[PDB]
């Protein structure tokens, strides 16, 4: 007697046929449940809008074929079969823009009631609507619809083979030393119609992610920081000062570095814009004011008399705040190292005063940023 | 008694020829329709002059010989098959330079009157003229092309299924949240033949999109139009200042990295060329001119007389911009600090006034740029 | 009479089935030995947490039906057969994110004795946990499961070829002048259920590398030592010299640009941060700090007077440590050089005191770099 | 009764044999004609030396045994066969290093005297040999080899479709918007033995592409232009002017820069070198070298007598050309001034001599430089 | 009657086995000779320690079943077959980590007397220990190991077909105009043996490159010199010169940038260093050490006295180098413009000599770098 493995395997997918349904009576669909794991989160291009994942897809379903009796061989209840020797369902995500590089399972299992249990490590890539508002804080609901491309509901009708419970809690596989965390997967049933008789099943999972913004933080905000604490203390010196005004404009290389690195190699897309380099844009953008701000000033050094307007204006301004002869040539020569200051002195002072009132807006703009920061951590933290 | 399921696909699939064409006059050809959903915008590359898209590619036509009665097998009137077990039509998009990464769909439908339904997401790659001569608001006609790149009109006529009009609004899906938007697909019958017996059938999709010009707006003219408006006010200063000379190399700079910026990050083909860098080379370039200038001039503040040259021709640009003795020592000691004035006066002034009418004709420049910014913002929103 | 190679291939293969398991009674198992080698560690990429690594993994198991008398046949007792022409275990590595781009080796040998040998050059990418703390001298425990995807234990108990000490010895073939090392790799057994029944056996290598830090050591450390000591020595000038603040304004463009070229090219992925990069954070922060420090003291050597609350401070501060009347016109024209000291010396000598005790403190963080540099480097030798 | 259609590819596929050579005397070869289309440039790797082309290949060749009576079948006269169910030679490009990512076209044609037409739209990647001499105006004569790996000549002798004229004026199709534009392509016929007996016929197709280098001149040329005469214009300071030697740093940091940017972003292979970027090279050496010159007289402005060395060699140079008392302390005060002037002014004015004797020359290298970019115009406006 | 092509390809054909090695005794080997030819070197990878090539690799091999009379068959005496429809051996190259993209040639020879000639374009990629100590002038001595994977010498004996001097002479095909040139491919026999009974046949291909240092010369070291030579000359300078100090400065930041241009986009491995860049750190780090000094006499330009300890050791040193009152107030405030000599000239003048000396040795570590460039020179001209 030959070995009832081989017996039944001879048995089993002898007659039978790939295309067609497994089914008895067309009238029915053959139902599928699915089951979902996140092992890992490989990578996120937030300028393509598109996301890179690895996860343990099962699959059940039925085939009425399929079936025996195991008391007729070895009292056999499993067997091994090549997924490649029967039907199949043509399941498909329909974010699935790029095909997945994953190998194939030659084998599955196989019940003596019809039942077929085919895993696999699938492998995926999709495209996601991803928010850069909250860009180092960003928290996603990147969707994975699961369907047949083709087959209608009354053939297919996809399930869940856990409980959604069971589903969302699971993170016994994954791996948190990525960038991005997970937080759960949420699964909801949909059913699909873009015109009548086109019912199509689905199952979404509502995978959600978030950032680790540790590593952003130390390496953007706080050299940022650093800039923005340079600036309000170079905004202490007088105007004229002419190394000031140098001073303002390293920082203002400094700066300009800085934003250029942002969409250099930190990920912006197109689609929005974070307003982390929005406040950074806003202080360069000072800066460079009240550098010409004090530049203009020092052309005002230069004796120069507009103090009409500048006078009616800056009261309405604090009112919105609210022998012996010769001897005397060397006198005058030494008294003539600060007589232009008769002209020069009303200018260089109310300079003064922009500089200063200057300084503390900036300093409030400074501390907006800082308060949207803090926002951003508690929202982060909040799930 | 079998199922029907199993002796219908028995029946048709048996005694069949994928290679012969379905039909049974072979004077007639086999009329194929089409529809065409956009998915998304996957990526555009303006360098390559190439298009990344995916689409929900629909399909139908007829088989002679996939016909059957549904009385005879269980009333059934559809049927999956798999598409690699019958005949297919060989449509070819004459833009595809390189093959789509996409899923087979391993199953069609088939009805009881010869009818086929394939389904499939194509994911393709084609060729596109790409102008860049408004580069934030850029809008494209980008084509696609569909035909069969062997058989004959006679054989196959490319038709469409759905009716223009409803194929031209349908956005039932797309994502918006893409750098480029979608606005229509036209759809259009061709015929072409090279020479004569060649005819070939040919359905063009006038695709066209949109690009969402914030990002870069926020990310590259603001930055630039700061840079021209310190460079405005720095013209305010005198020649001679130094530092005023330092203030222009520090703009030089500057506007250096940014048009650097351009074309090591931004997309800049060979083909053509846009305004905005044209108009920031511009810039760049009037500020090394007066750097230069004051630089002229600050070597004419050692004393230094070509002042008859000078002079008419300013003359012409003004018509067209239409022991007591030795404490007297100590006297011409003081003098002596500006006595050298008398010669390096007439040269400082005349500078300024180049200096001003630089200024002016700078300012005029960084004006048209805006102009022109406005009329392409204008000319986006207009469709 | 034929050759026998042909007559036993026409024997063993003839009513072979490629999907049953190759055995006789189902109840066993069918155990299956491996082998594995490093050729090389082809790439680590710090940022995606994943790795590159070529291998020779041989495999080992017996087939029932794979079975002869060597005497009936050329008295032969081994042979050639194509790999694609019998049943294979379906082994994959749990960590195989990506497939390995490696060739299908065409053939295998067989033994008389059912037993079967199969190597192959598998090729594979993986997902690792990288440790960047100590990111020159980086030592990992990166991991390498084997097992079936689908069989369980019942069907398939994974072994091992040779013995545990025999596999972590072994560096027969490795190729030492890539960037990465290899210490050993440490073979396992485990046995694994997520839940009841679904016992599924396993093999984990513990591959274990070491990097050269000598490459990075010379092209980032000292670079930045370099950088450190200029700092030091420049923190010796008085305070309002008005270069010493254009130095240190030198130096914090370097380290500028320095800091921006660790994460610009050298791997630093966001999970956790490397101390390197850290502490040149802190450098370049005291650097601004203090270049702040004398800019405040030079807008300080204006006449300006804020000295009790400095004075109390600096007492706490150093409790903590522990006709002829008009030849003197030009008289006081000349005292007058330096009469302005009267006012500006004490607040001078202070920020000069200033300067020296954050001197002081930056040098202790520079040698807290150097001696957490030394750890390092005696931690990497330990092994 | 049956299809024709069906009943012909019945009688024509039955009983073939794809691999032997479609011939009744073996003694012959089968000859095989081709046509070459270029649709487009995909792309240029410079660095690389190889080329991106999409081309639409035909071809033609005779099947002794794929012949039939029309008359006997419907009257028919073509027929569209599975391209992959019979014979087709190993046609191959000699410089294909790389496999084109192209579609298979699954059908062919034939006709009722053996003939047989395959059309596909073969994408192929080659090596050629890439010029850079002339950079921006590069013209190139890349070459497509056509033959056989293996067959012969006795059993494949290539031929060409069309006629060769018709082949070179032929741009039907082809898209001019790339950066590479297309002159045309000449076909010839060689023989090709390594050793006796080893003949293999071939077809080289010697395309031409020529450089649209308007981008590459805006972008490159013109700053670079700009450069040269901001250095021009600030050779006409005096020496020991000090931002004059500052400006000479400014415009080596630009030029450091920009030089940077050529073989940053530009492409510059490692075989020969481009002529621009040496005249940009030989720029900035110049300007480095005077940068040195002023400041070795600067420190000649410090009292410093050599001047016997440099007298001679001046000559030989420009022969190549070819109470009371105290009130004087108070005078003398005065004109210690200037006093320093008898040493200083001789070393001084020489050193202006350099200046301008150096300035002329490198204006002269700029001059060759624009003669030879007007060249390379010309050349390249030559065809 | 039939063609004998078909009669004999009908023949030889049926009957056969793919998988049984083509031999009667199995006790003998098929010998496999072998042939290499060098297309072209398409790319090094000195990072990844990696090679790019492509070959015409042939093959020569004997099949007892492939025998044939010509008498019978046509007076035939070469015949062309499919190659997959045969036996073919697995040869694989040991240091082939990654998959080789090629086209697969559809056809090979045989002759009447089972001999067989397979040719093919065989693209390889494989590893390769790569010395970057000569960095310009690199030359290699990469290998290509051919071999079965599995099958034992005792059934394969591998050899070669040409005889070896006429191999390591043939030039016929090669494209010189790559970055990377070949001077011979050396190829010799080994036995190779892990353990007992595991002989295995290996044809080690010893190739050789050299690089053309031409463009890495031109543009990196020619730049580096003349940093070298601005440093040289600005060390002529006396110290407290203020932009001397600033022009060491700009000098540092020239020499950062180019350094960092080194592993930015120079290839540079982690195994090993280059000396090139090392001499560069060099000479930035003597730069930055008298910017140091220079800065250091600057402070000591100021009244400061440590003039004990310097002076011995400058000894040292240079023993191993082997009314009217108050018009005398307008006489002292005259004499005050140097009366501080007294202390700041001693200290001035031995860092003039510092400057000197450390001068004097950098011009050293410069002569050495250059004598190190002509020796690489004349070693890579060598062979």
């Amino acid at each position: 007697t030959q070995p009832a493995l081989l017996r039944l395997s001879d048995h089993l997918l002898a007659n039978y046929k790939k295309g067609v349904r497994p089914v008895r009576d067309w009238r029915k669909p053959t139902t599928v449940s699915i089951d979902v794991i996140m092992y890992a989160i490989l990578n996120v291009d937030e300028k393509n809008q598109v996301l890179t994942t690895y996860i343990w897809y099962r699959q059940y379903w039925t085939d009425e074929f399929l079936q025996w009796t195991p008391e007729d061989f070895d009292n056999v209840t499993k067997l091994s079969i090549p997924t490649d020797s029967i039907w199949v369902p043509d399941i498909l995500i329909n974010e699935f823009v790029d095909v997945g590089k994953s190998p194939n399972i030659p084998y599955v299992y196989v019940h003596h009631r019809g039942e077929v249990q085919n895993y696999k490590p699938l492998q995926l890539v999709t495209a996601c609507s991803l928010d850069i508002y909250n860009f180092p804080f960003d928290v996603q609901n990147c969707s994975l619809t699961f369907t047949s491309w083709l087959h209608t509901i009354q053939d297919i009708n996809i399930t869940l083979w856990r409980s959604p419970e069971e589903v969302r809690s699971d993170k016994s596989i994954f791996i948190n030393q990525g960038e991005w965390e997970l937080l759960e997967v949420f699964p909801q049933f949909k059913e699909f119609s873009i015109d009548i008789s086109n019912s199509y099943a689905e199952m979404k999972f509502y995978v959600i992610i978030r950032r680790r913004p540790l590593f952003y933080a130390v390496s953007l905000l706080l050299p940022s920081i650093f800039l923005m604490v340079v600036d309000i203390v170079g905004f202490c010196l007088p105007p004229d000062s002419g190394e000031r005004v140098s001073f303002k404009i390293t920082l203002l290389l400094g700066y300009s570095v800085f934003l250029i690195i942002v969409s250099d190699t930190l990920p912006a897309t197109a689609i929005g814009t974070p307003l982390i380099g929005v406040y950074f844009v806003v202080c360069m953008a000072l800066l460079v004011i009240s550098l010409a701000e004090t530049i203009f000033i020092v052309r005002l050094v230069h004796k120069q008399d507009v103090p009409d307007w500048l006078r009616h204006l800056v009261l309405d301004r604090i009112a919105w705040i609210l022998l012996l002869q010769e001897l005397s040539s060397i006198r005058h020569f030494l008294e003539k190292r600060d007589e232009m200051r008769e002209v020069a002195r009303d200018w260089l002072r109310v300079g003064y005063v922009l500089d200063r009132l200057l300084f503390r807006i900036y300093l409030l703009a400074v501390l907006a940023y800082s308060i949207t920061l803090v926002t951003l951590w508690s929202i982060w933290h909040s799930s």
